[PDB]
């Protein structure tokens, strides 16, 4: 299945997992500080994720950061 | 499965998706605040995404950025 | 590449884009209406085996780019 | 499955879907008008797609123009 | 399932799909004025198609173009 | 690439296409005429595994072009 | 499946085709004369081919001619 | 690629390589700690479904490297 | 299902089927004169193929031509 | 099926195998001298992989060589 | 790419090709003597797992080419 | 399946077939003499291969030689 990498740019970023099914709520906040960085797929439970502070993203897509 | 990168140039942008069958409705709306980033997919319940507001926006097909660069990828 | 979808950018308001039912009949079952950039990222489905893009739009699929409209 | 993607370039373009099986008839005519976009697939009663009038087409196997 | 592209250069191109099985005929006749485009599907009940008249035509092996460019592609 | 074909286009009059049958016996089933400038695609199928060009003709296949015949 | 173009470049060239399974001999023999051109696959029946004369041949490993 | 993995090399000691939980609940299952030079690659698995570097670290999955962390 | 083009570079070059199973042996020997071609597959009875005599041989691994080119591709 | 190319660059080099499943612990350390290689598979027992040492390693990913070079590929 | 092959191109009399048993045991169960420019094209298959060859000999397989031996 | 091409650059290099499941333990060690060839797949048995001696080395990962 895909997957995001995300890198905290900032202490704070929070990367936020959205329900997949007919409701969508958050299950999931993960906080990272600086510099730290999370490889995070799309599953059965997740089919979007949010990502709140400053980061620099990898996806298949390609980059964006800030 | 497909996804779409959004990530918002603006405060209070609106992903909104759209019901996947017969009938067309939004079911959800995520708002997202200036600099803050949606990666959504396509999924069982939702067959159509709509942005409202200045977006920078990556899917499959290309790059669609708000006021700026449009291209084919 | 087990799907596909189309991108709809208005370049003015008023832009509709409009699903056409699959099957053996052809009838539009939904107009999206999007005001200038406002973008719609839109599959072929189940329910919708052909789009109609009226009024100025940028729009690419896997074939490429169709733009100034 | 494969689609089609046509812009009229004048009024009163149609797009004409003709019956997929053993019988090929006319079961649809779009008209669109100059500067309108048909994004079109191959289907389960579509085998063939005919476009009357001033168009840009295209295709898996390019673009067709005029 | 392959698919060709034909743009007729002259009234009264043909385009004629014979039919899969033992047997070859003609099932159809699909008649294109000067400036109309065909795009049509081997399928169930067309294993081979004709084009009788000047044409652009386009497939996955390249174009043919009657009185000029003939491509691999 | 689940299924292939051939493009022939006649370079003269009475170019034939020809189709060899499917199995273990092999024979001419079908002989298809082609005037000058005429274009056949046609499949390998369930009943066609060969197929036969007499007179000249442009090819094209998923293996390249053989033309001026 | 796999096909093998062959033209051939003088008179009375044979393709031939010899027998899928444990036992192998030549099953049919189709005659070309100069120019003519036969398009063929490997089948259940034909699981080797050989060309007898003066022939361009094309597979999906290129081209052999003379 | 039915698939995936990740690459982690420590830039530094005491970095750690963390397992998130797959399913509906998401916490920390397991974490690894790298010394500087240390080199860790680790699936995506039926148990784990994100993975957290902290630390600094050269990083290497499909979509690229992150680096100098 | 890979195959193999052979073409002979003097007479008599072999071409020569071993049997796919626990037990090797050659069970058929196909003869070449100059300048004839075999195209042959690899199949239910035949898993490996040995070439006997000056020949010019295409695989999807590349090209060896007795006395003269060896290329990779 | 993925796998990872391991050269121990000094005596001693540990590549060690982690428990696919809910439990995370190693099963397996295989010890490689300098200049030894090891071609290891993920597997339906191994998930993760350690390497502890000065090594050239080898995946899918790209290189990754101790004191060295480190490249997308 | 459901199936590979390797090619084995004798430079010198006497080479052999040796297909090693698949499975649990490791055992040679054929040897098969090349002279000087005769050419081997083998399969892995399912009593074949290992390939040595002896001698000198120019290889070809999926992974490129070693020569000169 | 994925194979490995090793070539001997000294005499006695060793070949090692370490074995799938559980267990891993030494299931066959081949020698090879300079400039012998072994080219072994990964199977039911072997999951991880280990080569002692100076040798060129061919995955799908690319060379190393030494
Ligand atoms: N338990 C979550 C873990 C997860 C994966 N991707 C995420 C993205 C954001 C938050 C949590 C996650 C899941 O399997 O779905
Ligand atoms: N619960 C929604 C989450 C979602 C995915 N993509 C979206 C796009 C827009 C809005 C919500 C979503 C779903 O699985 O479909
Ligand atoms: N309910 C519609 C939503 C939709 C998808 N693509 C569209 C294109 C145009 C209009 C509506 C749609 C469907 O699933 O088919
Ligand atoms: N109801 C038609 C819609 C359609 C798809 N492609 C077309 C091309 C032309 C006309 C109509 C169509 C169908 O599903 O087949
Ligand atoms: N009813 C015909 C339509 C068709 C498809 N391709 C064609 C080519 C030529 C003529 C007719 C056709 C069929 O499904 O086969
Ligand atoms: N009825 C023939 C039509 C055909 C397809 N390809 C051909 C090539 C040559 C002659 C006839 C054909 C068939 O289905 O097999
Ligand atoms: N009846 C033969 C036709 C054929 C295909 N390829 C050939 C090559 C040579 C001779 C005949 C053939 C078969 O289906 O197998
Ligand atoms: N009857 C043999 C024909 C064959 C195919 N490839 C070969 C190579 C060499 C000799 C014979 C063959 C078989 O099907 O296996
Ligand atoms: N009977 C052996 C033939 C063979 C194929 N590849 C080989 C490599 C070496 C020696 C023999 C072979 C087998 O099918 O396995
Ligand atoms: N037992 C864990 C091992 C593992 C794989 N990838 C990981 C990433 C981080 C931590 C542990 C792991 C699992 O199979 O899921
Ligand atoms: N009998 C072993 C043969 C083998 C394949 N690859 C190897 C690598 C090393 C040692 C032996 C092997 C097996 O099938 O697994
Ligand atoms: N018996 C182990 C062998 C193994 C494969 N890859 C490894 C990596 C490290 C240590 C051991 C291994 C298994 O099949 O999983």
């Amino acid at each position: 299945s895909d997957f995001v990498v995300i890198k905290a740019l900032e202490d704070g970023v929070n990367v936020i997992g959205l329900t997949r099914g007919a409701d969508t709520r958050f299950h999931h906040s993960e906080k990272l500080d600086k510099g730290e960085v999370l490889i995070a797929q799309f599953t059965e439970h997740t089919s979007a994720i949010k990502v709140r502070g400053k980061a620099y993203i990898q996806t298949r897509h390609g980059v964006i950061e800030s």
